[PDB]
């Protein structure tokens, strides 16, 4: 009954790795195989071109241009008024992007309201692994976050920025050639 | 054959319990996530009221939660190497891990060494932000906030600040506390 | 059909927790309770005693030893010329280890080729928490990798390195 329903999964889960791997040569997680990225992507309205994996979860609202790819085990968090993310955006595995905040709320105990504010990135943009962007932070365009940053506050467009908390190192033209 | 239809089956289910996501809670979740519900999860684990803990939290060994805790996606709480306790009130962040034990001496050895293991506390009314690594041993007070990215390898007193890796008291956390 | 189905996966998902909980003391993702991380370690070609999670990615030529476990929240890219990583290794939650990158294509407005070089890791390893390791590092035999660490360049046998980025800090006899 129950134990038909398991088994019957377990061999969805094998025949489907076995799919994965010689048609696109990678195992994913059992979500990831049921769910096509990008026809997630077009159902929450972002652009064409862009793709989502199964494990990201998107929260309010949230808009994406053509030919960005968000990554898996993201967080796309515009609860706090909205977030914007531009067009060829590489949003690699493990970045959190956030509108909102809940310091106050835990540290007085449940009293303090949640902080809101938006949050926008613009295009041509790369967020490497791990990256996390606080609320009420604009991201110029053709900027490069280096993996493992914290960004806390705006950076300009043509920048590189890295660590915990971001800073601007240099401009990013190098990459853009 | 059968194979195939469950396929299709679950990725009607996908499509649907989506399009109903969107519209009542105005958000997209994984898969595994819109089978399991996060106060459902709570509740049978054995956690306070109104804690939530995503379908995506792994959760080993003994694991005990207070009330009006948030734990996030993507995390892991390990009481597997002798109790894992939170409090209440607390924001346990996406991609927060909460450890009991490791295996460094282990591998290092070629899998000869035990794993290594101490219990870990955290009191109430605490912050711990995006991808913020407690190790084992670590106990922290009431009304604590740790900034994201940290990595937590000692203990904290109540009503402090830390962050970095590793971190390091900053100063007290009472400002956060006010209303 | 739909609420059928809906409903039987819950009712499955409190029945497998049910079971994991008394038998393994753990609460595990939905996934993790249908996938068995031993049977997908041997599916993937990885060596005896290898072990991951679901949540796990793996792209393109990935080859494990034996007796390496791989964590949840894991990425293994060998998409750009291969990764090879050696046994009784941990790679902790979260460890993410690439061979390709996207940078420039992104900077580029989508122009620029994507780009590539294989990885390497070898034996008695650990990876703490969060590490990523970039595409072509080399990581020798007997290396400590301390939790949220970026790893930008090879690493010697026997050595125990953090930060990010990551740097040499002693070697890594006391933990062998
Ligand atoms: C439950 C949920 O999901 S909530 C949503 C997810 N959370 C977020 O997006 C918030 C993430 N931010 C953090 O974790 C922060 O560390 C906080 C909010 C806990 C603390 O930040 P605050 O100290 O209040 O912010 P502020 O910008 O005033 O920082 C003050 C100083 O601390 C530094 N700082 C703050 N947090 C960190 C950190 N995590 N690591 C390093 N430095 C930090 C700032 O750079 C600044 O340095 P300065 O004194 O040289 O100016
Ligand atoms: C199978 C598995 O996945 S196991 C479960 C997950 N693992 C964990 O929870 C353990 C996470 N811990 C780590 O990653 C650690 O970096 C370790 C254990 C690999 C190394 O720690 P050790 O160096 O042995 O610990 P110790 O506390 O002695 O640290 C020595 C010094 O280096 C610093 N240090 C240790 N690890 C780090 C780190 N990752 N980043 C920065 N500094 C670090 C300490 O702050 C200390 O500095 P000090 O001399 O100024 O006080
Ligand atoms: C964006 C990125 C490529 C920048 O790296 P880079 O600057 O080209 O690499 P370099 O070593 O030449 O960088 C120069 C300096 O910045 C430092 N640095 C680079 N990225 C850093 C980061 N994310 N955090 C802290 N320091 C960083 C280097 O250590 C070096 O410091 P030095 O002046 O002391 O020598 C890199 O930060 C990154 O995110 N890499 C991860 C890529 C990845 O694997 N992506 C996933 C697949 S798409
Ligand atoms: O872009 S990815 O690296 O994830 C996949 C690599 C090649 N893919 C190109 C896009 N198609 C589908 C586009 O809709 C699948 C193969």
């Amino acid at each position: 009954g129950h134990m038909i329903l398991l088994k019957e999964l377990k061999e969805l889960f094998f025949l489907r790795t076995t799919y994965y791997l010689k048609k696109y040569n990678r195992s994913l997680p059992f979500g990831d195989m049921i769910v096509d990225r990008w026809d997630k992507a077009k159902l929450l309205g972002f652009g064409e071109g862009t793709s989502i994996y199964d494990s990201s979860i998107v929260l309010g609202e949230v808009k994406v241009g053509k030919d960005t790819w968000i990554g898996p085990n993201t967080i796309l968090d515009g609860s706090g008024g909205g977030l914007i993310i531009g067009s060829n955006c590489s949003i690699s595995a493990g970045v959190q992007i956030y509108t909102h905040d809940t310091v106050r709320k835990s540290l007085s105990g449940g009293k303090a309201d949640i902080d809101k504010a938006s949050t926008r990135i613009g295009s041509d943009c790369y967020l490497g692994p791990n990256t996390i962007i606080v609320k009420g932070v604009k991201i110029g365009d053709r900027v490069v976050v280096g993996a493992n940053s914290l960004v806390l506050k705006d950076i300009p467009s043509d920048c590189k920025v890295f660590g915990s908390p971001a800073v601007i190192i240099t401009d990013s033209l190098n990459y853009q050639r």
